[PDB]
């Protein structure tokens, strides 16, 4: 039986921080659903938006694999120790302030959970935000510097409710939310690299 | 008898801060107290608060205990030497800051108590708070990747006066705080993870 | 069959992040594009602009290299495992905020893409911003501490499209632009730093 | 012979950064006294100021002691290889912004001299500040972590003029100001933290 | 027989970056000069101005020299790597943003040249910013742990151009900047600072008459 040092010890001697996880040459497949729990502040005129969001974020990396016969199956590792995709909003237009201790769940056949809160600006169409139909507001996700050889990006379309860890006290409501999975091409290169597009549907609740 | 040097290098070699001290497999019992210290920034059109804590954290870590007989039964160490709760507020709106050193106090006997000055913007209900029975924000604080396995989150067992540390110069006064055990189920797993709810009452001093 | 983890442990042993990766006495030779994205503030009194674009870096660094007969010719790396260009806006008036992950993209030749998403402020022309004819913003990017015998800087003039990836959401639009070589030098030293002047050539969307 | 560079060596692998330098078992004497520079922003509806001051600290570590002979008695250290008292504001709103390079000066006798250039937001009262009496706003500092018996935090005897370094060109002006020793305790436990009480009595100035 | 690398390596171990490198009992001559690029948010009611520089900073350090026969006798050193004079700027309400990648020149006599762009607020005199003879604004530097017997800063004597990369897009001109050098003594200790003040005479264009 190993105990959680040990489980922490072993990841951090077969972990590769810097090194992708690709079993065979297949891409990792990595898993991105966001999770809206705030609309903070909006401007139509700017066509800008301020988010708070979970990323919910999976992948596997056998490498950090263990036996968990008589021991956990799953521990809190620092994101410092393990491979994460390198992850942007392509339509982002400040940092992600993320809001939660980056800590990742691994389970013991290597599968990892990454679910940070984040707050960031969005550059997006806003047009309609006080309107009854809402604006529609496209987010892209995808890996900034890996190509569908090397990162697969996907949607777990299993949404626990659009609107289910959405803020009642915020000003907006969430109409929908669908996350379509697609690619772009950039002729600096003949490579493809997966996003995730988020399209928020949203507007100024109205007042009685 | 081991002085302040002797009792730390003790506790560098025993404590693992990226390893939960569980005992056996039980849950560490982790103790969260918030004493409101102001209110600023406030805005009943966002819902939005700025809230000035000390966010009082209680654990315990058996493994870092000493004899006290003829040594000296505290010392402050740096958190960064020990394993600290991953402690979030899930309806902040930004980032914690810390206004105060990031040390901790370990007893002999293996207590950990980290009480960090904290500012954060939250979203929660700030209706009514010009109001005589003023708004009621609710701060939701807990474990981000530890289930209910694995970290326990209790309220401080004392109910203790809400204004005792309250700046009496805040806009703002605290009518009453209240601190509740909770526990949640998310869409990613099957295991809950706790928290404490606090709930503060507080309103605008009347023109007096 | 090298893999991966192979060619970083390489990098790790051969690279100078520190040191310029001259050949000789040759200059590095740096290529710099600024492909816009985004225009979110003017101010046309102040003569201030703020933009989002990716800075496409290029340059050599011969001793990353590797056979890559039986393994990838390609792998991302952080940019604290390399030398990257010490390169600078002259006329930027906020600190670089990099929006994307600082991993650089390395092929097996030695070759180095570096594609910062940037957020910066910069004082320019922002006189006619208000017309059809538009304003005229140039950033000057070059090398902040090597001179022309050091790093040269040169664009990549390709058949780049203005608008290609600019954000149709912004309440500009790019009508031009154009990057050109150039060299300043500062009075006190016989010492030419090369730079691309990226000649930015926007106005208001409407009437 | 023993140059700086011998000096500098001696320190850094003497320091004890995380370990307070106890002399017998008697608390560290530190010494605080702020010398104001500036008054920027003040809000009276808030009750809060943004101040600028410099924070004469010192206190001595007798394991740093040098034979300086012949050699010199002063060296310029980065605090990062000292212990340094854990001083907090206790009605700081903002964390301290540092200004000026974070060098103490260690004396060869063990004294240590840290004088940080602080930038900070307080919460204190400011009715008056546009009147002949003016507002006094009371600053409090101490250890945050360290009690009596650890540390002892008193002013310095200096006799010094209050407004000596303040800037001309701030909005406000310097009435008086009072440097007093006190100590804070807390319901939960016997312990005092010693602490400077600072009464900066200020005044928005007339164009006359 | 030698490289960059070389040179590199051998800086870092002769190199002590938290070691003033005083000769024998002299002090470290620094010499100082800030080439203005830019003035932007002015506040008068407030006496509050950011600016934009680059702090022509040199000084000479033997303990990084090198024989440059049949090598570079210059190289790009990180600042991390090297000693650097702690300078602040005394009226300054804001930590400096160094704009710049931090790149120090170092020649193989050891002389040192560091340039950061910095744009930093400064509390100083502001009222006629919007007259003909201007404000002036003036901008106080030196050591701030190194005495007059450790660092001397003295202004660079060369005879500059005040405005000469001073942008043209500024809603504001230079009429003159002048820099002249003090010598302050304390109330904490008996030694005395060296501190160049810079004195940034300036206002807003297109004034009327
Ligand atoms: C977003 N655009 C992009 N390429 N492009 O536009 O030519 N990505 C791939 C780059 C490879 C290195 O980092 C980014
Ligand atoms: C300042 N307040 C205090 N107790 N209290 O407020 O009830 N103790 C010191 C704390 C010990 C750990 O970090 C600070
Ligand atoms: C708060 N949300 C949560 N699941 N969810 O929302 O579906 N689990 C906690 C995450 C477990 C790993 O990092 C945080
Ligand atoms: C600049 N001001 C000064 N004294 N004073 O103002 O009373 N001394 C230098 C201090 C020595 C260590 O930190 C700074
Ligand atoms: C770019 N500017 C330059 N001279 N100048 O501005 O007067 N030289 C390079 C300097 C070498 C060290 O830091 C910058």
């Amino acid at each position: 039986s190993l105990d959680r040092a040990d489980i922490l010890y072993n990841i951090r001697q077969t972990s590769r921080p810097d090194v992708i996880p690709t079993q065979r040459d297949r891409p990792v497949a990595v898993s991105v659903s966001l999770k809206f729990i705030n609309i903070l502040e909006v401007n139509e005129i700017t066509n800008e938006v301020d988010v708070v969001f979970w990323q919910q974020t999976t992948w596997s990396d056998r490498t950090l694999a263990w036996d968990s016969s008589h021991s956990p199956d799953q521990v809190s590792v620092p994101i410092s120790s393990l491979w994460v995709p390198d992850l942007a909003a392509y339509n982002a237009i400040s940092k992600p302030e993320v809001l939660t201790p980056q800590l990742a769940r691994v389970v013991s056949d290597g599968e990892v959970l990454y679910m940070p809160s984040i707050r960031q600006r969005f550059s997006c169409d806003v047009s309609g935000v006080d309107t009854e139909s809402g604006a529609t507001c496209r987010i892209k996700i995808g890996s900034w510097t890996h190509h569908s050889r090397e990162i697969s990006v996907d949607p777990t379309t299993e949404n626990s409710d659009d609107s289910e860890y959405f803020s009642q006290y915020s000003r907006f409501e969430i109409l929908d939310v669908t996350q379509k999975k697609n690619s772009v091409t950039y002729s600096c290169c003949p490579e493809a690299y997966e996003d995730v597009e988020v399209s928020l549907n949203f507007r100024k609740k109205g007042r009685s």
